[PDB]
């Protein structure tokens, strides 16, 4: 437990809150349902995701390598392959529109002929849930529990659909980074980004916290688990014992309603700790106190 560090985030009040899909539209494999009442400790969280330029210094102070980098190949959207063609392993199973790329990780997230110098502010892609709590630790940090993020996520409000309300773009203006036009072909970029945005895009919602909608997916702590929130403690739950795949939240510049409307604050997924993808980073957090 390295020095513990405040730096960048907010610190929340906390309380009780409604967790859950309080509009019963989600999907009933994720178990968004029931809505129940959760009460948290004062905590501190990530003004935004994790930076490129945040990372690097981790990796720079300690050589770690990330599970991308071990693997060998990590998940590209096909639209944005900047590889050479012996690079490229073929369409991932299941999902053709993303690309095995040999040598694609967090420095090079497009693949070999790619380079983050021109993205510092950008969040950092190609990290594993192992990548992510080992950075936390370093940083002095944890990851957030399931809980935490969704109650930083809502902004103060209650029973809202996002974290800003319940219309997708106010005003008829967008405030977030999914994607629009023909999925998986044709992103017409109405929100201003193709691929990953700044961390600051946009506008903070109540709580201060950029971009908890869109952008990238964002590890958590929690095992996930579709019935655990019938089973729930009330106080600072942090997930099921034991579990096969950690949490994900928040969606990502993919997300689009024809297939996948998890930017919805109460949304939920998950993955295998070692997994990495070019859409899905991670934001840290702390007890308060
Ligand atoms: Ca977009
Ligand atoms: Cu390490
Ligand atoms: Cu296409
Ligand atoms: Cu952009
Ligand atoms: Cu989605």
């Amino acid at each position: 437990a390295r020095p513990r560090s405040t730096r960048g985030q907010v610190r929340l009040p906390g309380g009780e809150f409604a967790m859950g899909d309080a509009f019963g539209e989600g999907y009933p494999a994720d178990g968004e349902t029931p809505v129940h009442t959760v009460r948290l400790r004062p905590f501190h969280i990530d003004e935004t995701a994790v930076t490129n330029a945040r990372f690097a210094a981790f990796v720079k102070a300690t050589g770690h390598v990330t599970d991308a980098e071990r693997f060998g190949s990590s998940a590209v959207f096909h639209l944005v392959v900047a590889a050479p063609d012996a690079d490229v392993l073929g369409s991932a199973a299941g999902a053709p529109w993303w690309i095995n790329v040999r040598g694609a990780h967090w420095r090079r997230p497009e693949g070999a002929r790619s380079d983050i110098t021109g993205r510092p502010n950008h969040p950092v892609v190609h990290v594993s849930w192992n990548d992510a709590t080992a950075y936390a630790r370093w940083a002095g940090k944890r990851l957030p529990t399931e809980a935490e993020w969704e109650y930083a996520a809502r902004g103060g409000l209650a029973g809202r659909r996002y974290a800003w309300g319940d219309e997708l773009t106010p005003g008829g203006r967008w405030r977030c980074n999914i994607w629009q036009g023909r999925f998986p072909h044709v992103n017409t970029a109405e929100d201003g980004h193709l691929s990953t945005a700044p961390v600051k895009s946009y506008r903070p919602n109540g709580h201060g916290l950029w971009n908890t909608a869109g952008n990238v997916w964002e590890w958590c702590s929690d095992w996930f688990s579709p019935t655990y929130y019938a089973e729930s403690p009330t106080v600072d739950p942090h997930g099921p014992g034991t579990g096969a795949a950690r949490v994900l939240r928040g969606g990502s510049y993919l997300c689009h309603d024809s297939y996948c409307n998890r930017y919805r604050v109460a949304a939920r997924s998950s993955n295998t700790p070692d997994s990495s993808s070019g859409n899905l980073g991670f934001r840290c957090a702390n007890d308060a106190d």
